[PDB]
């Protein structure tokens, strides 16, 4: 197995896949890793075996009929490791936390939101289709963007936006368009 984390790509104390090479601190994992269960197989893995399980599943799909899909079990684990995949780049530390406005010319967003947040939501299961995750994720990012204006900043906005939305296409097998 790999010596650091997968998401946060530091050593520490780490829990080890059996069926790949990967290895997570306990909460950096998606969902935390799980008390017992020998063996284990991380996010990654479970992942595979559903692609796996129903080879058709990768053809094309219509964004809009992704995001009306119930939160059962398969696209719970989807919307966990696309969160998973944007904790994974280093630049998602400016959106894991509460976050708070006061910059002069501005006023904050009247829902903020923040990756930790929808953790928990994920976590609580507070979500019944992927529309109300993906909106969580998409307001973070939109918040960001009418906060800090012209400030150069926000493009750490648009940066960590395109991770979310190319993982995104990748986990729900959107159809390719130009
Ligand atoms: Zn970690
Ligand atoms: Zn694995
Ligand atoms: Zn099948």
């Amino acid at each position: 197995n790999s010596n650091i984390c997968e998401v946060c790509n530091k050593w520490g104390r780490l829990f080890c896949c059996d069926t790949c090479p990967r290895s997570f601190h306990e909460h950096c994992h998606i969902p935390s890793v799980e008390a017992n269960k020998n063996p284990w197989s991380c996010i990654f893995c479970r992942i595979k075996t559903i692609q796996e399980r129903c080879p058709e599943s990768q053809s094309g799909h219509q964004e809009s009929e992704v995001l009306m899909r119930q939160m059962l079990p398969e696209e719970q684990l989807k919307c966990e490791f696309l969160l998973l995949k944007v904790y994974c780049d280093s630049k998602s530390c400016f959106f894991a936390s509460e976050p708070y406005y006061n910059r002069e010319g501005s006023q904050g967003p009247q829902k903020p939101m923040w990756l930790n947040k929808v953790k928990t939501s994920l976590n609580e299961q507070m979500y019944t289709r992927v529309e109300g995750f993906v909106q969580d994720m998409r307001l973070i990012f939109h918040n960001h963007k009418e906060f800090y204006r012209e400030d150069k900043f926000t493009r750490l906005g648009i940066q960590v936006q395109d991770i979310f939305e190319k993982n995104f296409r990748n986990i729900f097998a959107i159809q390719e368009t130009s």
